[PDB]
């Protein structure tokens, strides 16, 4: 425990983020690393001297959120997670624990990209390259991963020149899944204020990325199984922005009886506000209507709701006061909602409510 002394004579404000020391690793073989010895750390950092090793994951339940594994590989390509900065790639992953919440662990690597192209700086090379990456991703690839390109996930594999090729596929794309993105002068005229309607529905299929870099990636699937083509909704700045930004968007999901309910969503920082109201779905001029939210916990960076098996039966009146009575064990969307506030309060830079 270590403590910190501060003046007693004014308010006292603290902005601060917390990053895990990075794991260095430098040996080389078939490294086995058992499920706590992956579960520690949150980054690991490899820089090879002479050659690469052979990462084994025991018991490492990866996840996701798609049957088929050629639509959800590029969810994680499409919530967004693989970065490269310079010659190192940092990979994130997520596996399931028994305890509440989903883990997370990111790899970085080295000396996968050769020299030919260390001028990153300049994007034609890789836009050259990029068509030469779906027919020969290999020839790129330095030769002590050509051995490695596989990551062992206990009962399953994992495929990196597949994420890398579609990585570069959605790149190009961008310059399929399709993206809506929301502003402050973006939005048709309790939630007052901007609306935005989805082009094409979604399902109970719902999730939220957030970025450290303050932009929202809502994900939205297809609501059709036979082809999966999933929408994502972005937020750009919104964590300090979030005041500036008044629109809420509007969707409209099948039910198995053909039925369409309404579902209509706002975010209070990362809390997921979602209202589904049955539009005369079973009652008469009185529908029912379900509230539901979540908040990233612990500063995390994945969180949703299958909408399946988590769930609660909640009116207005019975979802404040439970609300309230797990504000006295600090609720987390409530300590969210008043921490944010307290952040809004200096966008001019001085204490004031605008």
């Amino acid at each position: 425990r270590l403590y910190l002394i501060f003046e007693g004579k004014n308010n006292v404000l603290l902005r601060s983020k917390v990053h895990a020391a990075p794991l260095k690793i430098t040996s080389a073989g078939e490294m086995q690393l058992s499920e706590r010895q992956w579960q520690q750390q949150e980054h690991i950092i490899v820089k090879p001297d002479n050659e690469a090793p052979s990462l084994i994951l025991s018991e490492f339940r990866r996840f996701t959120i798609s049957s088929d594994k050629t639509f959800s590989l590029k969810l994680m390509c499409h919530q967004g997670m693989v970065r490269i900065d310079r010659r190192s790639l940092s990979v994130r992953l997520f596996y399931l624990r028994e305890q509440p919440g989903i883990g997370s662990l990111r790899l970085t690597f080295r000396d996968f990209f050769t020299e030919v192209m260390d001028t990153t700086d300049r994007e034609i090379l890789e836009k050259e390259l990029r068509p030469i990456l779906i027919g020969d991703t290999h020839r790129f690839i330095n030769a002590a991963y050509k051995n490695h390109l596989n990551i062992q996930l206990g009962d399953g594999v994992l495929n990196l020149a597949d994420i890398v090729a579609e990585y570069a596929r959605i790149q190009k794309e961008e310059t399929a899944i399709m993206t809506t993105t929301v502003t402050t002068d973006s939005g048709e005229l309790d939630l007052s204020g901007r609306y935005k309607s989805v082009p094409m529905a979604r399902k109970a299929d719902t999730l939220y990325h957030l970025t450290p870099k303050g932009d929202l990636q809502i994900i939205y699937q297809v609501a059709t199984k036979m082809v999966n083509q999933a929408m994502i909704v972005s937020l750009p700045n919104y964590r300090h922005e979030w005041e500036k930004y008044n629109l809420s968007i509007l969707s409209e999901i099948p039910q198995n009886n053909n039925t369409v309910v309404h579902s209509i969503l706002r975010v209070n920082g990362p809390t997921m506000q979602v209202r589904t109201i049955d539009y005369r779905g079973t009652d008469e001029n009185n529908p029912i209507v379900s509230f539901s939210d979540t908040t990233f916990i612990n500063g995390e960076q994945m969180l949703s709701y299958d909408s399946h098996s988590s769930g609660r039966v909640y009116s207005r009146e019975e979802y404040m006061m439970w609300e309230l009575q797990q504000r006295v064990s600090e609720a987390s969307s409530a300590r969210t909602q008043d921490y944010w506030l307290m952040d809004a309060a200096v966008r001019n830079g001085e204490w004031k409510i605008t």
